[PDB]
């Protein structure tokens, strides 16, 4: 029976966001760490569910985490984590999101001031029903009316107008995320979006540049301490994850970076310390094979929509790894003549886009003007 605000929330394999109208403009909300985008992570102890950065960071001490739950979404597979009786329970792809959606719910009413009981989220474009009904479910478990289920690239192409646009329009979106990456092609007409073509790789994402970069310190530690190996070392393993996100990120502003792991173990010759130079050269070098692998499902989309590549009119970056400026450079080598959209920030696009579809569901128009 609910007329109020229907929060948009991009859930992704990786990361997850929540966007919400106000004053006829979207808003991204901050989680209680502060961050504007929220691990898709979910951990468990005896009487405690932990999702988010917290959980991520207590990776290497609970076995009962779970990652990447997206992937089953849709399946009758279930997730296992061991009470500390001994006993195991079973979870549901559903249950898991759940408690994702259920925190960002929890912190989106906390910001706002409000209860808040409807949602947009956002899936791929690629989800069948099944998906898509485990994805509702799994709002109608956090408490959320799920008001609509939308395509990840539509949503992306929402939060840039698209559906305003004068005349016809073929859209590439290309998103890296986490751990996936998705092209596809829409045609947007007199304010509705088609799907033409989909492609990509659900093994291919901005955690294998980081991996790169975690070998490259790997390889620097054996070199530099006799062979040392810290692979089975989760708290160094985690430190290393966090160095190489770091990197990553600092290399997409700036031609080097300095990676720093003060104190990484300790051997029976003493503590071992890590300062070690990556440049970004170095770090296209690594990671080129992951890059080229992003032309073929471009290639793939344009074939499977029967179009030529010129007949693209905008395209659009999705997921924080699309800053890197070899992927840029990549995309402008695939569709000659256009720029490759990233002024809505990649990490937080789709849920905006959510949000603005929330807004048109609820007949909001308020404006700023007004």
């Amino acid at each position: 029976a609910d007329n109020g605000l229907i929060i948009g929330i991009d859930l992704g394999t990786t990361n997850s966001c929540v966007s919400v109208m106000e004053g006829g403009r979207p808003v991204v909300l901050e989680n209680p760490e502060g961050k504007r985008t929220t691990p898709s992570i979910v951990s468990y102890k005896n009487n405690e569910i932990i999702v988010g950065d917290a959980a991520k960071r207590q990776m290497v001490t609970n076995p009962n985490t779970i990652v990447s739950i997206k992937r089953l979404m849709g399946t009758s597979n279930k997730v296992k984590v061991q009470n500390a009786d001994g006993t195991t329970k079973e979870l549901s792809p559903e249950q898991v999101s759940a408690q994702i959606l259920s925190y960002l719910k929890d912190f989106a009413e906390k910001k706002i001031g409000k209860k808040i009981s409807r949602a947009v989220i956002t899936v791929p474009a690629y989800f069948n029903d099944a998906e898509r009904n485990a994805t509702k479910t799994a709002g109608k478990i956090a408490g959320l009316n799920v008001e609509r289920i939308i395509n990840e690239p539509t949503a992306a192409a929402l939060a840039y107008g698209i559906d305003k646009a004068s005349r016809e329009m073929k859209v590439l979106v290309y998103d890296l995320g986490g751990g996936t990456f998705d092209v596809s092609l829409l045609d947007i007409a007199e304010g509705t979006f088609e799907v033409l073509a989909t492609a990509g790789d659900n093994r291919l994402g901005g955690d294998d540049w980081d991996n790169k970069i975690i070998e490259y310190i790997s390889a620097y530690i054996a070199k530099e301490h006799q062979g040392k190996n810290l692979s089975k070392d989760k708290m160094a393993m985690q430190r290393l994850k966090e160095a190489a996100e770091r990197a990553k990120i600092e290399l997409s502003a700036q031609l080097e970076t300095i990676i720093s792991l003060p104190f990484l173990t300790v051997t029976q010759k003493g503590p071992v310390n890590v300062e070690l130079k990556l440049t970004r050269a170095k770090f296209e070098e690594l990671t080129k094979p992951l890059l080229e692998r992003t032309r073929n499902p471009i290639s793939d989309v344009i074939k499977e929509a029967k179009i030529k590549p010129e007949e693209i009119n905008e395209i659009l970056l999705v997921g924080g790894s699309t800053r890197m400026p070899a992927v840029q450079k990549l995309v402008e080598s695939m569709v000659p003549g256009k720029k490759p959209n990233r002024s809505i920030n990649p990490d937080e696009v789709v849920a905006i886009g959510a949000a603005i579809q929330g807004g048109v569901l609820r007949g909001d128009l308020e404006h700023h003007h007004h």
